C-alpha cells in the first residue's frame, strides 16, 4: 500500500457548487489511491442506500432474492418517492433505491446472519446496532469512502464470502452508465436521518485495460443537490483523464 496521494485541486469542483465533500479514486492496475481530502476520505458515515450493495449480496446468497427478475410487489403504502410506489425487481429496486424492498430483505435475512455477513465482508465498522430493517439509515453501521473502495474491490474480483453468482448479479444490478469508452457500476445514497445529511456515490469505472474504483460523499442539506454527486465525480474523473 503506497498510501493515498492528496490532490487538493479537486476541491475546486466542490467549491464551484457551494459544496463540501470528498472523492476517493483507486487505480487498480497501479494500486494507487488519490483523494482531495485525506481526512474526510477516512471519515465513516451511515452508508444509506450504498448499503444496498452488501444487502443485495446477502439476500441473494441466502435465497431471500431468487434472481434479478423476481418481483417484489408494492405493499400498497404510498411513500414520498413516487418510484417506490410500484412493483420492483432487484434491478429497478437498486436503480431507484427502493428502501422498503430492502427493509423486507433485511427482516428476512435477520440480525444474526446480517451481522455475520458484514463481518465476513469486513464492511465498515461491522456494527448493525439499531433496527434490523433500518440500521444502515439510522443505526450504528459506519463506513468511510476508503472502506467502500476496499469492499468494492473485493466485489469486483468476486472475493467476497458469497457465491460468484451472487456477486455477478449484484454487479449487473449496479450497472449505471455505459458507452464505447467506459462502464460505470455504482450505487447512490442519501443519508438523511442523522446529521450531517450527506450524499454518496460509490462504484467503479471499467476501461479496456484498467478499473478505477471511486467513492465520494458530500454534504447534502437538501435533495436539490443530489445530481452533484455524479456531476462532481465526473469532473474528477475527467480531470484525471479516466473518462473523456
Ligand atoms: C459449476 C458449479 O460448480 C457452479 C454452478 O453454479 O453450477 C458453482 C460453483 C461455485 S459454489 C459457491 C462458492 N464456493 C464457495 N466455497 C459457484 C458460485 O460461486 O456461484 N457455482
Ligand atoms: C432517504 C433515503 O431512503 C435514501 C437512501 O436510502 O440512501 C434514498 C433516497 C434517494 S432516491 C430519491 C431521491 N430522494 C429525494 N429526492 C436515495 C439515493 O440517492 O440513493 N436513496
Ligand atoms: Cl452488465
Amino acid at each position: 500500500f503506497q498510501g493515498w496521494q492528496e490532490n487538493k485541486s479537486w476541491n475546486a469542483h466542490f467549491t464551484e457548487h457551494k459544496s463540501q465533500g470528498v472523492v476517493v479514486l483507486w487505480n487498480e492496475n497501479k494500486q494507487q489511491g488519490f483523494t482531495n481530502n485525506l481526512k474526510r476520505a477516512n471519515q465513516a458515515f451511515l452508508p444509506a442506500s450504498t448499503f444496498k450493495i452488501p444487502n443485495s449480496l446477502i439476500a441473494l446468497d441466502l435465497g431471500v432474492v431468487k434472481d434479478e427478475h423476481q418481483v417484489f410487489k408494492w405493499d400498497g403504502q404510498t411513500r414520498d418517492i413516487a418510484t417506490w410506489n410500484r412493483d420492483h425487481n432487484l434491478i429497478t429496486a437498486m436503480k431507484y433505491s427502493v428502501v422498503p424492498v430492502y427493509q423486507e430483505f433485511a427482516r428476512q435475512i435477520g440480525e444474526a446472519r446480517m451481522s455475520k455477513m458484514l463481518h465476513a465482508f469486513d464492511y465498515g465498522n461491522e456494527d448493525i446496532s439499531g433496527n434490523v430493517d433500518s440500521f444502515w439509515l439510522d443505526g450504528g453501521i459506519r463506513i468511510s469512502a476508503t472502506e467502500q473502495i476496499s469492499f468494492l474491490r473485493k466485489l469486483y474480483h468476486n472475493k467476497l464470502h458469497v457465491s460468484e453468482r451472487s456477486q455477478r448479479i449484484v454487479k449487473q444490478a449496479m450497472l449505471t452508465e455505459a458507452n464505447g469508452d467506459y462502464i460505470i457500476r455504482a450505487k447512490t445514497g442519501y443519508s438523511t436521518r442523522i446529521e450531517p445529511k450527506i450524499g454518496w456515490w460509490v462504484g467503479w469505472v471499467e476501461l479496456d485495460d484498467n478499473v478505477w474504483f471511486f467513492a465520494m460523499n458530500m454534504d447534502m442539506p437538501t435533495s436539490d443537490g443530489l445530481g452533484l454527486r455524479q456531476a462532481i465525480t465526473k469532473e474528477v474523473l475527467k480531470q484525471e483523464k479516466i473518462i473523456p
